[PDB]
């Protein structure tokens, strides 16, 4: 009897009572019966979901490169990856023009010295690239490696492309049978995530709810100075960057928004970019339009390697920590800061757990180098104190910015269906 | 070579009884290390050519029949294979506690225990186990063998193929029936595959059967084998009046039943594995009960995962004759809370791995039998563990044919049943 | 541009040239920057080959062993494991003739005595049987075992077998459209295979570079004498074993060189049999022109269970060992060494980390015990010092075994193509 409502004002409502719940349990003390009690129905969203991101991805994607030239995808590929750097880059700039405006971390007031470290730290680039190449796909599906499944689909749908096309029938009706498996397995998944986004407003209202119960009550002071900062840094890169970008391209950005709301909303709430991937693949195929051919490949690999979020918030929060710790940072120190994000984000690609590494990487960048009981480990505990409340903008953003870098490719190769953005 | 000309019914029967003669032979003289050597390993090939089928057998199979059915009627299924696990799992507590202290079981134990009620072991949290039937990863939970994620995307998969080749576009309907056409085809050949190991099952259940006798058969003196007789007796009665009664109650003669299901019954009890049984069960219960897969390909692995009525009572004995040995026998409410504590586990233990010892911890505790090292209990537990196969061999027995019944039941209720079966000449 | 060269004269050409060149860089102290620059191009390479190998192996002998008799395939299995034990014994037959030949070890003047003893258990032969058979082929796949691939690859396809002669339709039409969704990724497999082999010249010019490299300058004094040995035996075993064999079988030997010339480079270069696997399957299907149910089975229980390579190699090394303590080994104790070689073959199929373990193995029967810091340990690590060097010859001349038995039992059950063998 609850299913009667519209999904999106489901959605909605879900998002709403849940922040206003959280924050109202929290500020009460409850906040371990919102753990005991309505946090396992947001895990079980997250769960949902988590079960369907890599059939999804494998089936989608070898359906998509079977369904597209080589040349065709070699293009979209470089043209992609030039909006992530573009995208990553702009998004680190107006991180810091956010933190040298709010003047974060001015009032925390904390001494320290140039007491150095060294690290071999960074993961070697050269192995990830290697990474990149799996060598057991099943191991890769069962590990849940992204770009490894990647490189696997696309080849796999080359072969059954070039397979398709020969003189004998035995091999044409072999790979045209592997290619409908695939093809009802990836409609298979669509069809089950749009099953799954009828429970999304519980979860959303859920996890809403134990983020906002946990980590309402620290942000105060200097920690709201910086949430503040973040949230009008990330309006800011939506707004301007996305906004300028899809109206140069003669798309309507408000349907835009209107059409990746669904996405949006997931990623805000789960914090987690790779674990919507359905959803957004599915916003991607049945509202905004787009070809399998172009989303198949570029949202899972903008899921991966472009962060716009993630890089404002490193961009805001070295700003944060030079300047609680005293040191604010030279233009020449930001514009070294802008660099080493977007190094940071394509050279730990596939690495796991590495946003802390990527902070630690810019800090040391810089020279803030983060040794244990050092003042700059305060600061980066202090941060990570929010690091949930800023988790949720910044991969909202991520997702927001992969959309924004698919439909543009789509508009460019003119594989954009125009009929779903008039109305 | 010219070995599958003998019925093979009568052949894993007859490598039943003289593997049971030829490992207490063979233990009573002190042999078993040869045993260990030479005999067991064809047992062990066995018990693996069986694991090998059970994951791409139960992942096929459900898909197909979870396509092959309506939703709302499997889930009217699954409730009715519940309760009826439920039930029965409590009419097994309840069983073994009669049989237990009808035993006196542990009685001439004599061991000496006050009122020292410490606590250890904190229980994992129920919801996490809960949440953990959603799998994360199709994948994994296919390569670590994880039933009931599979069952969960098996049932979603099969839901979602039925309702897309009845969608009003052409293609996707001729690539959903692709799909589903390739799992039929995976299936069927792991149900021929099983009919193949069926041959060589009775060298397997020999093997399985003469290990088990010959390591543990010289334990099985004393109390311990009043413990045997209990539990065995216990079994025989579960499967007498609870299976007979439920089976007859819903129109099922129960001597079809059980010659039906003797496969199944053999094999379980040899290789002492209800998943490892699971293939064959599922075979006996297709060609031999003639269930329909939108049935028992989905009620067949839950029930040998979370209905183990042979499990409930042997710990409705075990708890009795621990306590009886430590002097500290259980009034009628602690049995109660016994057998309510019992189905409870058996609900919360479902799929989490190494969850029998967890289980009857778990009911030791709940009446204060507490586990603590060096302490009587502990020495009455291992007393126990002494003779926990051939303990497992009939609990395991018991385990599946309580699944194949509640089957056979809610498919005879949802008219999926063939009684075309059921009638002689 | 580039790809526009034979592939064949282009692999050659990298072969030779990243010889030399690896040669002239380590003789002048740079191999490491071969390490840095060099090396990740063959890493590259190896990984693309080893993500084939678990798909390629799966599919091909899943469609052969349906596409053909199950008392063929037995009889198939008989002559092909006949065959690698004969070549096994050969082959360390040929290692000890070259050993004593060569006088391994006669120089190295070690002093030893008959003292403590170590004993590196062999896996008992039973639990590697049982291994073989799988307990689940999801795990079995993601983890790259390739025996137990290859037991539920062949009951797969014996099943599909019997399904398709069976009085129901539906039943025939599933197990068809199973066997042409295998058909068509074996396909696919051998696609990629030969796409891979463009990019093969790369890699084996910087994975023989890298050898050379660094294990050139080991090449002086006993080392140098046992590199001699070991390639005169290789050559022994291709020539005369081989060659032998493909003649009284009515095969011409040097078109059976011309044609496997791939999987040798490959293999050599690589240094892994399995790895190599999806290349000489690809050579043996279409250059030797073998059917899929032959092939598709033989070679990867070839690429396991069969290295002639190996065992030369350990017939060499046991005679340097002892004739380096100064022990030199009897007629008996010979003999004992070839039986508990073929034995340790069998015994250790399939085991992880195999040879270190034969090879301990080989020296408890002779009773040369592998104790730290004793002489024996010092002569084993100086043959380990120069293992690549080796290794690659062991590899190349166990694929090539693997091959000609594999065309040796084609000729025999007469699925030989005699097409592809006309001029
Ligand atoms: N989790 C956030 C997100 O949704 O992007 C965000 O990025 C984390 C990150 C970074 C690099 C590679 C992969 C991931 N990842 O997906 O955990 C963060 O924690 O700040
Ligand atoms: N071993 C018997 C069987 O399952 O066949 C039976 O159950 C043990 C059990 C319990 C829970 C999860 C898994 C298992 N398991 O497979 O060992 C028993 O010993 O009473
Ligand atoms: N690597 C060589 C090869 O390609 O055969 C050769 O065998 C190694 C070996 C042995 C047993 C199982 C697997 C492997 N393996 O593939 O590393 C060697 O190192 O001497």
């Amino acid at each position: 009897r609850y299913l009667d409502y519209p999904v999106l004002w489901k959605i909605l409502w879900g998002l709403v009572l849940g922040a206003v719940f959280g924050l109202i349990a929290g500020h009460f003390g409850y906040a371990g019966a919102v753990k005991t009690y309505i946090k396992p129905f947001g895990d079980l969203f997250v769960r949902l979901l988590k079960m369907l991101v890599m059939p999804i991805v494998l089936a989608s994607l070898v359906v998509g490169a079977a369904s597209i030239s080589p040349a065709r995808l070699g293009r979209v590929g470089v043209k992609i990856v030039v909006y992530y750097l573009a995208t990553s880059a702009m998004a680190v700039f107006f991180g810091l023009i956010v933190g040298r405006l709010f003047n974060v971390g001015a009032n925390v007031n904390l001494g320290s010295g140039t007491g150095k470290a060294i690290e071999a730290q960074p993961p070697s680039l050269v192995q990830t690239l290697l990474n990149i190449v799996p060598t057991n796909p099943f191991a890769s599906l069962a590990k849940g490696e992204v770009l490894p499944v990647i490189f696997f689909a696309i080849i796999l749908g080359i072969a059954i492309t070039y397979l398709m096309n020969r003189n004998e029938e035995r091999v044409r009706k072999s790979a045209e049978t592997l290619l409908r498996v695939f093809d009802g397995l990836a409609e298979a998944m669509y069809l089950i995530v749009g099953g799954v986004m009828q429970y999304a407003p519980i979860g959303v209202f859920a996890l809403i709810a134990y983020v906002m119960a946990e980590q309402g009550v620290r942000v105060v002071g200097p920690l709201a100075k910086v949430v503040g900062a973040v949230y009008t840094g990330l309006f800011l890169q939506i707004v301007i960057t996305y906004f300028i970008l899809l109206k140069v391209f003669g798309i309507d950005p408000i349907k835009f928004i209107r059409k990746a709301k669904d996405a949006m909303i997931t990623a805000f709430v789960t914090r987690s970019s790779s674990g919507t991937l359905p959803v957004t693949m599915r916003v991607a195929e049945e509202e905004m339009g787009v070809d399998k051919g172009i989303f198949s490949f570029t949202l899972p690999l903008g899921a991966t390697i472009n962060m716009d979020g993630t890089a404002l918030y490193q961009g805001v929060t070295v700003l944060f920590v030079a300047n609680a710790i005293g040191h604010p940072l030279t233009l020449g120190q930001q514009l070294v800061v802008v660099l080493t994000a977007v190094l940071a984000s394509i050279g730990t690609a596939g690495v796991p757990g590495a946003g802390a590494i990527m902070l630690a990487m810019v800090l040391q960048s810089v020279g803030l180098d983060l040794t244990p009981g050092s003042p700059v480990a305060l600061a980066y505990a202090m941060i990570l104190g929010i690091d949930a409340i800023l988790d949720m903008g910044r991969t909202m953003v991520n997702v927001t910015g992969d959309l924004a870098g698919t439909v543009i490719v789509a508009k460019t190769e003119k594989e954009l269906d125009e009929s779903k953005w008039i109305s």
